[PDB]
């Protein structure tokens, strides 16, 4: 009871691009959007998310901690104060703590990305929401429906519990 | 007609780590191993692949072109001339060609990571074969059996057709 389609960028034998399919999923959302992403600088996908939030959709966004200031800078350059949108909550996730060769204390990255809409559909894969994924790289995603969506829901809730208010806020 | 399980690193309720499951999948290979990977520097996984090849398994490895020298540096440190193992073929894959504002022509990366064994089982996800994914980062994979495996086989063949002999070789 799980169904899976594959999409690629650049595209193959499918009608829509990965980015057009991301916009579609966000426009179709009626209740909740849950996003986990490492780098988020795409202005067009951000605008879709904000519009969803003005419609009354609750939006929860989990970003990798090291790269967060790239997202904040984009929203500021768009003249948005993302802090003030009540229907969106943005929080950061760190990787593991570790000691380097020299004994310094660092943390790694959250290498996870997926979009979960209305607890019924997931896009999961290697596509990051930034210009380099449009113009420079090859990538792929899965569009997932059915029972496996519950597992993504559970994982989102576990990451949300770990996540923190961004230090920049 | 597809079954999918999830594994995480650091590990959650499941018995084995991602790295232990990779070693397992390789040891269980009877005919063919097909691997697509962005960076490969983990010696223990490389030892497993070489041992599979000595028992007559055919091994096809596709590596992101921009990161290839990290692999080559590892195999040489280990005292292995990988280009002399006839049951292993290593080839590189480039991202898209694009032109920067300075005019110089560059290419991006292949952002794709999966292990396909005997045309029957796939490990797909965000885990790269390097020390940072053991000690520093949070990552996840899918373990896939059934009809979806066929789509991974098609994609492998498509990337293999695109791929090139590495310039060092
Ligand atoms: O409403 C949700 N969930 C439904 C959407 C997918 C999984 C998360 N959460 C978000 C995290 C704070 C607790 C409520
Ligand atoms: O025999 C294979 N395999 C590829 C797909 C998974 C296993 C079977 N190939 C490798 C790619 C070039 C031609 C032969």
């Amino acid at each position: 009871g799980t169904h899976i389609d594959l999409l690629f960028h650049p595209p193959r034998a499918h009608l829509l691009t990965i980015k057009e399919t991301i916009r579609k999923m966000i426009k179709e959302a009626r209740k909740v959007i849950a996003l986990v992403m490492d780098i988020f600088t795409d202005v067009d996908i951000f605008k879709e998310i904000v519009e969803a939030s003005t419609r009354g959709v609750s939006v929860y966004i989990l970003l990798d901690e090291s790269n967060f200031n790239h997202f904040l800078n984009m929203t500021e350059k768009q003249g948005c104060s993302v802090q003030r949108l009540r229907n969106i909550r943005v929080r950061t996730v760190k990787g593991q703590d570790y000691l380097s060769k020299t004994g310094a204390k660092f943390h790694g990255k959250m290498e996870q990305k997926f979009l979960l809409v209305d607890c019924q559909k997931v896009m999961y894969g290697s596509y990051s929401y930034m210009w380099s994924f449009e113009k420079a790289h090859l990538s792929m995603v899965q569009i997932i429906t059915g029972q496996l969506v519950e597992s993504f829901d559970e994982e989102f809730r576990t990451l949300y519990a770990r996540s923190c208010v961004p230090s920049s806020f």
